């Protein structure tokens, strides 16, 4: 399903956005600890790191809200390539990034939420595989 | 968190999008006869789609605003996709938002309507600042 499915789901993504980038975040660097390391170090580098990760979920959820994944064809590719670009963000940070605020978002789901919602999260995943 | 308010203008604009969007075109086709004539920039399949589809989507971005209780989801999808669009290469990029507004506005109640209208007004803005 309805379009109340997805308003539930989105109003629950919005809600929780934080709890999920925290979440997100914190899987992202106990599996990838060379990120925040010396070698996302910087407070001024972790922070737009921070800002970009909660705006592929903001992405997301509107993706979720249109019932309609054109935006990340779009707007997303827009900003997948300036991110590699101006800011260096290697392909499988992003891809892993994506794989972290995924499994984070879907735990608050049930299976049927889920499951409609799954699949935005891997069309960025593979939209953003082909290159590496 | 979200309000019981806002989530039903956004599950209400959700449900009727086809609608206003219908409503909001011909109000731009009535107003402004010479975009889809053979010279303007509706006239082309290809050309009148983007408008159409561009057009569902701004009606999200207020819906997730309503969800946010925001103008988070404007600052950090809304100006990108604007800055992108116009890149691309334009008062009929804010006319067609003015009669989405007054589409969308024309479902609410005045309670409703004061709530929402802000929303159409930042995209109006934000639009407005790419003028030569
Ligand atoms: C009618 C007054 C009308 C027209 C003709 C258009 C739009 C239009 N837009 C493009 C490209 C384009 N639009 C956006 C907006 C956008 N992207 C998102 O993901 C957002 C959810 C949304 C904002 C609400 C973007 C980013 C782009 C560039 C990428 C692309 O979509 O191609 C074109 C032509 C593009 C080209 O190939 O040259 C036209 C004609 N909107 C109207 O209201």
């Amino acid at each position: 399903k309805t379009s109340e499915q997805r308003v539930n789901i989105a109003t629950l993504l919005t809600e929780n956005k934080k709890k999920i980038v925290d979440k997100a975040s914190q899987d992202l660097w106990r599996r990838h600890p060379d990120l925040i390391a010396p070698g996302a170090f910087s407070q001024r580098d972790r922070a737009l790191c921070l800002r970009d990760r909660g705006w592929f979920l903001h992405l997301i959820t509107f993706c979720l809200l249109a019932g309609d994944k054109g935006p990340i064809e779009s707007i997303g590719l827009i900003s997948i390539r300036e991110m590699y670009n101006s800011l260096g963000v290697p392909v499988p940070a992003m891809m892993e990034s994506i794989r972290c605020l995924k499994e984070a978002s879907l735990s608050l789901l049930d299976e049927e939420d889920a499951n409609e919602t799954a699949p935005y999260f891997d069309y960025i995943i593979k939209a953003m595989s082909h290159h590496h």
